[PDB]
Order: structure tokens, then sequence, then C-alpha cells
């Protein structure tokens, strides 16, 4: 009884479909701006929400208030069709733990390890302080990453195609907001043994202005 999500597999038509959703955001020459300081410094602000637990208080002020534009601007970006979003990761993605690890000399992910990360993230929720970067489509920036994992996101949810606002936004960039908890439905490894593919299910954010 599971839902149906889309895959884009269509480039020219993953961005007609985003540029068309991003045309009707209204974003504000602000939210703009925070969008293309967030591609700028994801790294970053993400690591400082990361270490920080979300709790944005202690942040510089201009950061703070780039956050909370950030924020705010989910308000007028939602998806409106269920969609499959992508992203690649490192193994330190998994704990810190996995970061040496991880991997076999041929390239091949370690089966004892990827046994362990299973028992820990299989059948869980996990909460993500960062915002979450993701892609349209499985693009080449990943494919070297070892981890790839495959958010289904419903209808109506808070997800913005940002491409378009920043040149250094991510090819297809569909940002998910900070504080987001998603369900961990499946983990199995590629056909070629060099990636762990990861299923999850977006349950949305605790962030919600308004
Ligand atoms: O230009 V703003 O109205 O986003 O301050
Ligand atoms: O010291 V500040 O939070 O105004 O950068």
């Amino acid at each position: 009884y599971s839902n149906t999500y889309q895959e884009f597999t269509n480039i020219d038509q993953a961005k007609a479909w985003g540029n068309a959703q991003y045309k009707k955001y209204g974003l504000s020459k602000s939210e703009k701006e925070a969008i293309v300081s967030y591609t700028k410094s994801a790294s970053e602000i993400n690591g400082k929400l990361r270490q920080n637990k979300g709790v944005i208080n202690g942040f510089p002020s201009n950061l703070i208030k780039q956050v909370e534009l950030l924020d705010k601007s989910f308000n007028k970006m939602k998806t409106p069709e269920n969609i499959m979003l992508f992203r690649g990761d490192d193994p330190a993605y998994l704990g810190t733990e996995f970061q040496n690890t991880l991997l076999n000399s041929n390239g091949t992910i370690n089966k004892t390890a990827f046994e362990k990360a299973k028992a820990k993230f299989l059948n869980k929720d996990r909460l993500e302080y960062g915002y979450i970067s993701t892609s349209l489509m499985n693009v080449s920036q990943f494919a070297g990453r070892p981890i790839i994992t495959k958010f289904k996101v419903a209808k109506g949810s808070k997800a913005g195609y940002i491409d378009p606002i920043s040149a250094f936004a991510g090819q297809l960039e569909m940002l998910l907001p900070r504080h987001s908890t998603y369900h961990i439905d499946d983990m199995r490894l590629s056909s070629d043994g060099k990636q762990i593919i990861i299923t999850a299910t977006m349950m949305g954010t605790a962030i919600n202005p308004k």
C-alpha cells in the first residue's frame, strides 16, 4: 500500500519543472540573498547548526538574520508533487566511528561496516539539524560518493528549487528546511557494491515561522 514518488529522468524537463515552481515562489530580495549566502557557506552553516543542535541564538547576528530569512522563505516554497530527491554523503554521515571504516581497497563498501550501519539507522527516525541540500536527480556531483540517500518527499512539503537563485547552488538543487526528521525505510548495497543506497521518508521540519 506504498505511495508513488516521481523520479525525474529528463534533466531538461526537471529544470523546466523546477523553474516552473520557482517562478511561483515570489521570493523577496532578502530571501533570495539569504539563499545565495547559504549556497556560498553551506558546509559552515550546517556545521554550526549541527554543533549547536539547531539553537541559533549564539550565532553572529548577520547569520541569525540569514537563517531566519531562509527558514521563513520555505513558507513560499512547496513541492506540488510526491518527488524523490537525492544526495550523496561521505562515511562520516553515518557517524565518526564509520569515517575511517566504511570502504575496502577495491572501493567496495565493507559488508561488516554496512551491517553495523543498518542496526544503528534502519527503521529509525533521524533528526537533521542542518538544512538538507538535495538534487532533483542523481547528478554527477555524487556517483563518486559511497552513500546515496533517496528521500521521499510528499506533495505540499517544504522544498525549494534554488538552482536558479544562486550560481553556487548544486545542479537541480532542491533545498529542504533545517531541523527536519526523516525515517529510514531501507538500506541496501548497489549492484557493483560501491554504494550504500538509503531510502527514507521525509517527515518534515520543526521550524514553522508564521
Ligand atoms: O527587499 V526585502 O522586502 O526582502 O527587505
Ligand atoms: O558581534 V555580531 O553578532 O554583531 O557579529
